[PDB]
RNA sequence: UAACGCUGCGG
RNA sequence: UAACCGCAGCG
């Protein structure tokens, strides 16, 4: 063998970095594409053996778009170096595009031997059927797709940008931009529920459970003459955010997430139907908030599909009821939705659904709670 | 003489101001221009006669833009009030586009008792040749072109919103895109300065002065093989922003609205040199501002020619050296200086320039003083 | 900020 | 946020 230097990488100033991973989603006025590539071997615990930035205009013929450089590159490095296992990181500020993605989908059918994750900062035409049927591409072809988070942009920073020892400061609402990019990449992708992830968070037995946790399924509908008609592309499911001092930190819970993520698909004047099925009922602040959605948008249906009845310390009726007086259509998930997510938002392998015990008892007593709940009169 | 009622304004809500109105200069996303006119008669001491609000797209076809619906509604309205002197006002989101611009100066000509008075939120693609040539067509015809501030927005907010008794709130900015636009303006609009506020200001006698204020003529040239050559359109001048509660709560130098104005004008990588001629030298935290300028501005040449040295209740000796240790050039105004400004910024009105009393001697002094200053010694 | 630019046809 | 949209050729 003949050795090659590792090439200590060439950094770009601060401001570049800042203005070009800044991960608004809709973000005007960047024309290049950034791209920090390290190439590890299988031992994580052994320092990385190369790293390389290119960049490029997003102009069409993708022979110039940074995507196909390092495919150049790293094709020239591989029959430079040892033969085994290697895996490829990218941290890039777009999304690829079609042409780039087939080029890369082919070189890891060429070379089995090379693991590739690719963590975007922002999506790259995310309501384009093309990009994201790009994202497709790379996610079958073996590609493990992420959203760049605070941690991958702290160790981007580190390790490509001309920081000269002083600490990544991270933006103005980097979290939130990360959530909303994080859902928008499920859907794409179309991620399925881990199943046993499924059996435990949405087992309707009253309270006998872990940590609490909110897991939120979501569908939309159109209307079409007195009669919904499914939308399959805004559909998913999301979970609390914990508290993170990078992230959100006291926490986001599921019904907020989800009611941020509502206006961000940019829907119609025509009546929707949004449907979620959660593990348990929205909380007293969750509530608030979805009655003021409710308040505030016009042409959106709520329906909630609870698994259980979260009791909040005591808020919970309070919550319920005006959630219930001020639009949303609140029922207890029988077992036809339980089989139906168990479809649809699990990665069920071709299993069909397997009814834990109790489940049309403990549906039943669930569905008197809540018309007990609600039919609570006042004054 | 049959009378017509007033026809009280049906208000748009508050979202729809709110998005519209906003006076970032650069905002996308809105594709309606609003405008809101009102008829008066000669008289600000008699209630307005009639407030009417029309709604338009953008794009082409004229026909429907929000200009040429007024000016229908409006010949309509003459032909059935009594013939006398009338002052239309406007506010406008969107600079208006060339052929309502000539529609309007045809309406003008055609109707000479009318004053019109447009104020703008925003300045429509004021890049665009065409645009500042329709701002210039209506300008000429006889319009007062202005910039909406902050007591025009309160008044539109109260004569044409569905504010519903709520007091108009102001947006993040409001100030700062407010110096911006009208700056862009007066260029656009190549206005010139009175010959009285130019002799009073611009007299390099010491200190002899009233409440004394500092404004700044500027011009840009660019380099093309060792000779400068004009830039006719970024050519203007400003004047220091006093402190406003609405506006800047403690004020801005006129120096530092110039530092924010280079950047807007969005200049190259080519070399440009940009020449100011302020009445006063720049206090220290203006040469504080314009040395951090010119140490981030690699293609930006500052030339500063001062009238008078600002005595800065100390610190002027240590201002004027920072900046000069620091890229900019300094001069103290001579004759030709003073006489190059009143060709071409002062609205001279065809008469020449008369230098008063003592102007050499004055120059000489203050070159004197300025040359002291910088060759002082450091340790 | 629905997100490279120029040149055009139309809505 | 250099700022209505679709279609079409090129950098
Ligand atoms: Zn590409
Ligand atoms: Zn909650
Ligand atoms: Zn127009
Ligand atoms: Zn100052």
């Amino acid at each position: 063998m003949k050795p090659q230097i590792r090439n200590m990488v060439e950094p770009m100033d601060p401001r570049t970095f800042v203005s070009n991973f800044n991960n608004r989603p809709i973000l005007s006025g960047l024309d290049t594409v950034w791209l920090c590539c390290e190439v590890k071997t299988k031992d994580p615990s052994g320092p990385p053996l190369d790293a390389k930035i290119f960049q490029g205009k997003v102009y069409p013929k993708a022979k110039y778009h940074p995507e196909m450089r390092f495919l150049r590159w790293f094709h020239k490095w591989r029959q430079l170096h040892h033969d085994q296992e290697y895996k490829v990181t990218w941290y890039v500020s777009w999304s690829p595009c079609t042409r780039c993605a087939n080029s890369v989908a082919t070189f890891l059918a060429k070379d089995p031997k090379v693991t590739l994750t690719i963590f975007v900062a922002r999506l790259y035409y995310f309501w384009d059927p093309d990009y994201q049927q790009a994202l497709r591409i790379l996610a079958e072809a073996g590609a493990t797709m992420k959203i760049m988070n605070y941690n991958e942009f702290q160790d981007c920073w580190n390790k490509f940008v001309d920081g000269r020892g002083k600490p990544f400061k991270p933006w103005n609402n980097l979290p939130k931009h990360y959530t909303l990019l994080q859902a928008t990449l499920g859907e794409l992708l179309r991620h399925l529920m881990d199943p046993g992830t499924f059996t435990s968070n949405f087992n309707n037995k009253p309270w006998v459970s872990g940590q609490h946790e909110t897991y939120l399924c979501y569908k939309v509908e159109r209307l079409h003459n007195d009669t919904w008609v499914p939308l399959n592309q805004h559909r998913g499911f999301l979970r609390n955010q914990a508290p993170n001092i990078h992230g959100f930190p006291k926490g986001r819970h599921a019904a907020l997430c989800f009611l941020d993520l509502i206006p961000f698909w940019k829907l119609d004047g025509q009546q929707y139907r949004v449907t979620c099925f959660t593990s348990w009922s929205p909380c007293f602040s969750c509530a608030q908030e979805m009655a003021k959605f409710i308040s505030n948008n016009e042409h959106v249906s709520l329906c909630i599909f609870a698994a259980r009845i979260y009791d909040d310390q005591g808020r919970y009726q309070e919550g319920l009821r005006t959630l219930h007086r001020d639009g949303a259509k609140i029922a207890m998930m029988n077992y036809s939705e339980f089989e139906y997510c168990w479809d649809t938002f699990v990665d069920r392998q071709g299993r069909p659904f397997q009814p834990w015990d109790g489940l049309d008892e403990h549906s039943q007593a669930l569905s008197g709670r809540l018309r007990a709940i609600l039919q609570n009169q006042g004054n």
